[PDB]
């Protein structure tokens, strides 16, 4: 009945937080999921949140780089971090914002999926290089994976979520 994405997580409640710098490709990704309408709410002044929710699946999105964050963090099961692989000037900023997330105690048990997006672009930073620059090899007791993606084509998004689904299958 729903999209291919609607079945990727089975029936159990799935709470995903997907963040990144502005223009990383997050809205594009939500739209490819085909899990229904992208709805924007402003639960506190200056804090725009996008949500796609389909039955047992809830994706919450905002830009990075607040007291309200904690309630999301506390039961977030998957953390998706989206990076514009072609924006070399902002990779350090992206990396710092990811590290800040990973340092939040309330996100301690989140499985981390990194979407290395805009891999279609000629000057995109290779996944190996990006993985190094985001500092992921220094992480201890975090389950993580970096997925090459082209959100505008859709490429990689199911691959990444399939991985995340397997990692969280016993949630
Ligand atoms: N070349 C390329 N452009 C992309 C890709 N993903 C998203 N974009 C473009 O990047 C811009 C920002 O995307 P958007 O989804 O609004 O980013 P957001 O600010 O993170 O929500 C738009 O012009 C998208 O079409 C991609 O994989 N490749
Ligand atoms: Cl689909």
């Amino acid at each position: 009945r729903g999209s291919l994405f609607s079945r990727i997580f089975g029936k159990k409640q799935m709470r995903i937080l997907m963040v990144g710098l502005d223009a990383a490709g997050k809205t594009t990704i939500l739209y490819k999921l085909k899990l229904g309408e992208i709805v924007t709410t402003i639960p506190t002044i200056g804090f725009n949140v996008e949500t796609v929710e389909y039955k047992n699946i809830c994706f919450t999105v905002w830009d990075v780089g607040r007291p309200l964050w904690r309630h999301y963090f506390q039961n977030t099961q998957g953390l998706i971090f989206v990076v514009d692989s072609n924006d070399r000037e902002r990779v350090q900023e992206s990396a710092d914002e990811l590290q800040k997330m990973l340092q939040e105690d309330e996100l301690r048990d989140a499985v981390l999926l990194v979407f290395a997006n805009k891999q279609d672009m000629p000057n995109a930073m290779p996944v190996s290089e990006l993985t190094d620059k985001l500092g992921l090899q220094h992480l201890r007791s975090r389950t993580w994976y970096v997925q090459a993606t082209c959100a505008t084509q859709g490429t990689g998004l199911y691959d990444g979520l399939d991985w995340l689904s397997h990692e969280l299958s016993k949630r």
